[PDB]
Formats: C-alpha cells, sequence, structure tokens
C-alpha cells in the first residue's frame, strides 16, 4: 500500500530477497536444532556435539532476527513463510552432521552473495554494508571452522571409529 | 526399529503426541516472533510490545527444547515437521495481538490437557508429572496475564485510543 | 596548487562533494539547534524535546568534524561556506518538529547516497567504506527513530492534544 | 505578537541585540573551527594548535547557547541568521592564526560592551549582570591569553622559524 | 589440485593477488626493520626513531599474518616468495627515512587498491570488505601520519639541523 | 669508511659473520611462519601446531633483532640480504614439520658454533660470551624439545595415524 515514511533507496526486489533470507536463516536454525537433539539420543550420546549444534541453532535465530530488524529499519514489510523441516531426521554420525552443516553454510553463503549482488545492482550501499558487516565474514568463519572439524574427524578415523568421534567430542567441542 | 535400551512404560501414542506438541510449541514461538516485529514497524512503533512478544517467542522455543529433551530421556524418537507460518502478517493493534496471544495460549493449553489425558490413559505417571510440573501451571499463568492485559487495554480505550496503547506500552510492559 | 604529499586516488569531484557534505552537516546541526530552543520557550516548554534536539545538534557537529578530518586525511582542502539559517523560526508543535527532522535526515541521507555513488564511480573504496561505516547506517537508524516518534505522536492525538505531546515528552524523550 | 507571560523590563532593542550577539558567537565558533582544521592539514601538522582552536570553537558554541537560553528566560524570541563563513580559508602560520583570534576576541568584546551600554541605557540590571557575569571577564581572560601567545610566538622567531611554532605547539599548547 | 572444501566465490586471480600482497607486507616489515636499526647506530643515535620504525616493522608482520589467515579462510593456498632486502642500507637522516616510509606506504596502498579493484571485478564482496576493513583506512592513517612527520621535520630545519631531528625525536616520537 | 668511535677488538670477519647469522635467524623466522600457516589450512587443521610454530617464528625474529643490536653495540654495520623463502610450501604432516624444524635448529646451531669458533680465533671474549649467553643453550633446549616431540609423534603412530597427530596437538602442544 502507501509507502513507509522511512523508506529510501530500498528496492522492492531487495525487500523480497530479505524476506527469503529471513526464511533461510530460520531454516538453518531448525536444521541445527534437529542435529543437536540427534546427539542427545541415548544411542548416540555425544553431548558436546549436541551443545555445539544447539549454540549454532540459537545463533541462526539471531541472524534471522537482525534481518527482521533490518527490514523494518528500511521500511520494508516482513512476510514470513513456513519453516520447512530438515531433510534428515537421522544424521548418522558426528562426521556426517558436520559435513551437512558445511553444505548448509555454503548454501546460506551463496544466498547471501546473491543478495549482495542484487543490492549492488540496485545501488543500495547501506544494504551492501549490512550484509558485509554482519553476514559475509560470519559465513567465511563458520565455513572454515566446519571444514576444520570435518578434516579432523576424517583424519581421526571417523565415522567408523566411535573412539574418534568420542575424543573429538571431548577435546575439540568440549 | 529395535527398542531404545532406555524405553520403559512409554507408549507409542504418547511418543507421537510429544512430537505433535513439540511442533506446536515451535509454532507458538513463531507466532510471537511475528507479533514482536509487527510492533517494531515504523508505523506501529510500540517497542515494549515488541520486547514482550520477543521474550514470549524465546520462552516458547525453550518449551519446545524441553520436550525434545523429554522425548530422548524416555527413549522416543523426535520427528520434526514444518513450522507453519502464522495466520497473520498484520496484527492490527496492541489489543488485537494480545487477544490473539490469549487464543494461542488457550489452544496450547488444550493440546497439553489432551496430552495429559493420553498419558493418564496409558498410565504414564512420569509423563503426567512432567506435563504438570513444567507446562500446565505455566499455561495458567500465561493465560491469566494475557487476560489481565486484554482487560486493561479495553478499559483504557484500546484499540481506538492510540494514547491508551502507548501508555500501556510504557507502564505495564515497560 | 601543487598536490598534497598524501593524496592518492582521491578525485577532485570527491573533494568538492565532501566540502558540500560538510556544509550540509553543519546546516543540520543548526536546524536542530533552532528546534531545541523552540521547545525551551516559555510558551512551548517541552524540555525533553529541547534536550533531544540539542543532543541531535551536537551529533551533527561531530559528523561535520569527521568529514573535515577525512578531507585532510585524504589530502583535500577544506572550503567552508555560509551556514544558512533554518527555514523556520517557529516549529509549531512537537509533532511538526519531528516531521521536519525526518525530512532533514532523509535529505542528508540522499546527499550521502549521491556522495557514495560518486565515490563508487571514481573507484574510491576507502571513501565508500568511510561513508558506509560512519554515515549510512547512522542515517538509517536516525530515520527509523524519527519515524517511530512521528507515528507515536500521531497515534497519541498530536498536535491537537497538548496532553499527548506532554506525555511523549516525559515517557519517550524523558 | 502578544507579549510573553514572562517578559518584564526587557526592551525590544535589547532582544534584537541579543539575537545579533548569538550570531556573532556562532560566527566565532565557526572561525575557530576553520582554524583548527587548518592545523590538522598534512602540510601544517600542528596538532596542539588544532586542539586548542577546536576547544575554543566548542566554547563559542556554548556562549551562543547561553544567550539563546537567556533570550527565552527573558521572554524574547530567538531569530537566527546565516552563519557567515570565515574571512580566511588559509591561516598562514601559528602566529597568524593567534593574531586573527586576538582580533576576533577584541571584536566580540566590543560587541559585548555595546550590548552592555544598551542594557545600561534601558535600565536592565539583570541583563547587565548577565553580561558581566558570563561574558566580560571571559573576554578579558581570552584576550590576555591570546596576547601572551602572540608575544611568545614572536619572541621565539615565528613565523619564519618553523622550529619555534613546533616547540610552542609542544610546550605551551601541549 | 582438487578444490578446497571451503572455497566459494574465490577466484584464482584473487588467490594469487593475496599471495603477492603477503610478500609486500613482509617486504614492508623488512624495510622498517632496516630503518629502525639505522637509528640505533652509535653515529645516528635517535632512539625514538628506532622505536617508532621497530613498532611499524612489527605491525607490518601482523598485516602479513592476517592475509595468510585470510588465504586459508577462503581456501586458497599460500605461496611464499623471497623477501627482498631493502633498497637502502643507509637511510641518511630522520627526514629521509620518513620520506622513504611515506613512499613505501603509498606503494603498499596502490597495491591494496589494485587488489580491491580485482576483488570488485570478480564480484567478491567478502574480499572487498576484508580489504576495506583491515587495510585501506590503516593505510590512509599511516600515510597522513608520515606526511605530518615529514612536514614537521622540514619546518624544523631537517635534515641540516641535527638539533631539529633530536628535538623531533624527543617531542613527537618520544 | 672511517672507524666507529665505539669499535674495539671487533674483527671485520666477526662483523660479516654476525651479518650472515642475522640472515639465518630471519630465514628461520620465515620457515616457522610458513609451517605455522600450513597447520592453519582447512585440510590440515591442527591449530596447536600452528600456534607452536607461530611462537617459534616470533622468537626467531627476536634472535635476529638481538644480533642487529649487537652489531651496533660493537660498532659494526648491519648489511641485510634477501630472506629466502622456505624449501617447502607443503610440510606434509605434524611429524614431518617437527623433523624439518629439528634439522633447521641443528643447522642454526652449527652456524652459531662456527661463529663461536671465529670469535675464539679472533680473541673476542665479549662476542664469545654473547653467543654463549643468548644463543647456545637456547639452541640445545630447542633441539632437545624438538627431538622429544619427534619421538612422541613416532611412538604414537605418526604420520599414518591422523589420531596420533590430533592427540599430540591437544595434549603436548595444547
Ligand atoms: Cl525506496
Ligand atoms: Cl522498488
Ligand atoms: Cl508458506
Ligand atoms: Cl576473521
Ligand atoms: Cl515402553
Ligand atoms: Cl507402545
Ligand atoms: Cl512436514
Ligand atoms: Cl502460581
Ligand atoms: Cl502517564
Ligand atoms: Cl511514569
Ligand atoms: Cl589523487
Ligand atoms: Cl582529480
Ligand atoms: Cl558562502
Ligand atoms: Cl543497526
Ligand atoms: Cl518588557
Ligand atoms: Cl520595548
Ligand atoms: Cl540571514
Ligand atoms: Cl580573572
Ligand atoms: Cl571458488
Ligand atoms: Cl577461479
Ligand atoms: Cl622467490
Ligand atoms: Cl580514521
Ligand atoms: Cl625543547
Ligand atoms: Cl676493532
Ligand atoms: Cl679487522
Ligand atoms: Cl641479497
Ligand atoms: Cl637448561
Ligand atoms: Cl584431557
Ligand atoms: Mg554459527
Ligand atoms: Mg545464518
Ligand atoms: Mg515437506
Ligand atoms: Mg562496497
Ligand atoms: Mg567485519
Ligand atoms: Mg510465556
Ligand atoms: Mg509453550
Ligand atoms: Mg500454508
Ligand atoms: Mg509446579
Ligand atoms: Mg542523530
Ligand atoms: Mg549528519
Ligand atoms: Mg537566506
Ligand atoms: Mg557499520
Ligand atoms: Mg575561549
Ligand atoms: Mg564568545
Ligand atoms: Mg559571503
Ligand atoms: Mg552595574
Ligand atoms: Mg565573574
Ligand atoms: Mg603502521
Ligand atoms: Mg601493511
Ligand atoms: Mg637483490
Ligand atoms: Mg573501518
Ligand atoms: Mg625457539
Ligand atoms: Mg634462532
Ligand atoms: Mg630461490
Ligand atoms: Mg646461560
Amino acid at each position: 500500500a502507501s509507502t513507509s515514511q522511512v523508506r529510501q533507496n530500498y528496492h522492492q526486489d531487495s525487500e523480497a530477497a530479505i524476506n527469503r533470507q529471513i526464511n533461510l536463516e530460520l531454516y538453518a536454525s531448525y536444521v541445527y536444532l534437529s542435529m543437536s537433539y540427534y546427539f542427545d539420543r541415548d544411542d548416540v550420546a555425544l553431548k558436546n556435539f549436541a551443545k555445539y549444534f544447539l549454540h549454532q541453532s540459537h545463533e541462526e535465530r539471531e541472524h534471522a532476527e537482525k534481518l527482521m530488524k533490518l527490514q523494518n529499519q528500511r521500511g520494508g514489510r516482513i512476510f514470513l513463510q513456513d519453516i520447512k523441516k530438515p531433510d534428515c531426521d537421522d544424521w548418522e554420525s558426528g562426521l556426517n552432521a558436520m559435513e551437512c552443516a558445511l553444505h548448509l553454510e555454503k548454501n546460506v553463503n551463496q544466498s547471501l552473495l546473491e543478495l549482495h549482488k542484487l543490492a549492488t545492482d540496485k545501488n543500495d550501499p547501506h544494504l551492501c554494508d549490512f550484509i558485509e558487516t554482519h553476514y559475509l565474514n560470519e559465513q567465511v568463519k563458520a565455513i572454515k571452522e566446519l571444514g576444520d572439524h570435518v578434516t579432523n574427524l576424517r583424519k581421526m578415523g571417523a565415522p567408523e571409529s566411535g573412539l574418534a568421534e568420542y575424543l573429538f567430542d571431548k577435546h575439540t567441542l568440549g
């Protein structure tokens, strides 16, 4: 309807892209939530994996909130969609979950880069800076950490070695 | 598949009901999230309403987590479903959002009572106690608070009086 | 005359644009100064409006100083111009002054976006980053705050309700 | 229009003279601002001169604010005018800027004495006392300090001796 | 060989440019190291010049390390090259060394701007932001400081006046 | 050219040998730097190896600085040369890097012993004592530590056992 009194240099496409990204961040939150409680099962029982993915879940929820804040700051209107359940109910092993987290973070990062591209094409430097400042380096760090974790788990003998996942749990995530 | 080594006196129906309740708690989280950012809009701008519903959103997420913990404690398996978006994108007024929160909490409470009934019919006193201890009185308190809020807002002249919602924001939620 | 020993990748156009922006920031300072003392009049007497716009005036003066610092950092030369008096001597009401502050901040923001465009066209990433870092989000925040304030004042019954402006003074600005 | 409910023994001429003096104080603020950033240039680079004139600039702005406060206290109405840019963009040397500051403060003092004369002729002892209390001795002190500074700089060999200005910067202003 | 599991939107050209910049930062470290110990000679004996350039040397080494960190973060592979010795063994005077430091920092800055250009052409906003955030303003500050120092030394009578360099040593670098 | 006013009992050969040793210490610094960031790669990811070699790199740089200090103390003149890149870009494994560090420290030690021999042949007891005091026992300690590390890694099953390097990382270097 009529324009927001605050809206300036904020393209409708960018508004819609921010609504999509909000959904994605909430989806990531939900994936990490599912992973966490997988490690809390009595037949998995890797409680530092569980803590680690729980913390990641809460961070994703903050990423979503900051985008919702941003939408309103710029005078867009938030439109929420269903948060899809994760692909998996069973995440298999410590290694497998880390690998899927890595794929998830690379996908979120690709979405954030597309979003930056759009912002760039619509000459929205405030939005460019927002993405750069609060999102892009956060993704690079998260991706590098996950790569590091996957590498160690593999080198240690995961997923075959239940010993390896147990010791990684204690020494890296603990 | 084969039974959990921990599972004892935990009926499959109760397991499924706990998975439904987890979805509902996450749905409630999402409703309150949507309400919160509605009050953060530049054309609504009731920042204590926004804080209040944000805090409610985070509490719902903890309610969901405790049920996920419970599922595993008892040796059930968590099965997550889509978190539906809320009915509304636009919550109209402070009064209207409080009213919808009240309806939401009464629905969650009805689900929790049904769940207690099932637990009772399957002679699961641990599950009865869990629900009683962490959920039922929490719902009674939340419902009474919301009723109190709705009552004050109405008595003050909401929703017509923008003054009333502004002062309720400062004095009750502030 | 001969080039600054420090100057590198700093186009003359960008130098001139920074001198214009310095004038604008000082002009904004002066507007807020005028508004402030309007609320200090014995026939207006809204002392938190007065404090609020005084603080905004001092911030604008810091924005101007940082641009003057920047000019010298980059090896440009500051050229100062008259600081025009504000459009208004009489700002009418709390609501009207907030509305004019909103229009002022949107104009400053448009100038800052034009300046970013120029910096972008002249491939000055240091200048891009400067603007992004210290100016653009500051404008988005200031604009959103003002929108929020205008909205509340309107909803409360301003400008007709002298009660509304008095209570906004105490509860939001106080 | 109709008289201020607070106005008593405050002649219109005095009201107008206070509006002129407010402009002058803001003009002085602006001169000192310009001088300050001159010393911040990479080809001047006397950072304590810069600090010293910056502090003087901020003080002038407070002098202007106190006169604006006074106007309202007495029930006059503030009428703001353009703040003219300074005579100079380039202040030449430490010595030259101090000399121009001295001339500026003697001019402000002459205006303040004229203003006192008017106040005296209109039998406004409150206004007499205001000027005496917050302005006249402040000017005498500022003038004597500047004279002292000019004298030292000259005795040291300024402006020819770049060494002299550098050491004055460190030892007197530092 | 096969791609890094972490690599995303990171062009080979950018990877190579980061390896070049790492060499340059180490080269800058080495220049400042050489300058420092020049001032530690018994026939030069300006111990605050020596401290100042030593600190600059250590900072350059940190700049190099952060680029090496960045390379790995992004999934590039570090390729190190010889660190060339400095042009000079004998830096002549305080003034001459400052002048050469200024030329060095302007060259590093030109390399960093070229690198930003490449990053921009390959649509790598994370890399753009990295450069902006940790490098470009650091260069602008370092260049302005050096300009300031060169200016003072010249104004004081350097390099002919051994007195001037000695007093600059004590008062500016001390 | 003409002799240093401070120079006494300091043979030109010793002066040249100290310049060579300075190059070697910087070369060692550079080797350890390269090793460190190898362990920071996402496909190696042994962050305590990385810390350990980084710390060794910084120590080598201090060893180089103390020799540069010494050169000037004695009235020699520092002549810097290119710092060659390390032999390796890829250090293979934790065990392999430790082994190469051991070979590096034994080479530095052989150079330091040659240098002591020269100092002895030129009857420079101050230089003898310098080497003894700040270098020789430091090398013996560093060599013994590295031997200890290599031994443990081998006994643990390195380099085949990625588990072994991971646990050594946590327990010995951590
Ligand atoms: Cl727009
Ligand atoms: Cl649009
Ligand atoms: Cl949907
Ligand atoms: Cl980082
Ligand atoms: Cl059972
Ligand atoms: Cl059953
Ligand atoms: Cl579903
Ligand atoms: Cl109770
Ligand atoms: Cl009230
Ligand atoms: Cl109150
Ligand atoms: Cl230029
Ligand atoms: Cl140009
Ligand atoms: Cl003008
Ligand atoms: Cl923000
Ligand atoms: Cl009167
Ligand atoms: Cl009169
Ligand atoms: Cl005017
Ligand atoms: Cl006095
Ligand atoms: Cl890539
Ligand atoms: Cl490529
Ligand atoms: Cl090479
Ligand atoms: Cl800065
Ligand atoms: Cl002195
Ligand atoms: Cl000798
Ligand atoms: Cl000899
Ligand atoms: Cl060489
Ligand atoms: Cl020992
Ligand atoms: Cl342990
Ligand atoms: Mg994270
Ligand atoms: Mg995220
Ligand atoms: Mg589905
Ligand atoms: Mg950019
Ligand atoms: Mg950042
Ligand atoms: Mg609640
Ligand atoms: Mg609940
Ligand atoms: Mg639907
Ligand atoms: Mg209870
Ligand atoms: Mg502001
Ligand atoms: Mg501003
Ligand atoms: Mg005019
Ligand atoms: Mg920022
Ligand atoms: Mg003063
Ligand atoms: Mg004054
Ligand atoms: Mg004019
Ligand atoms: Mg008297
Ligand atoms: Mg007095
Ligand atoms: Mg530096
Ligand atoms: Mg550098
Ligand atoms: Mg060569
Ligand atoms: Mg920055
Ligand atoms: Mg060592
Ligand atoms: Mg060594
Ligand atoms: Mg070679
Ligand atoms: Mg010893």
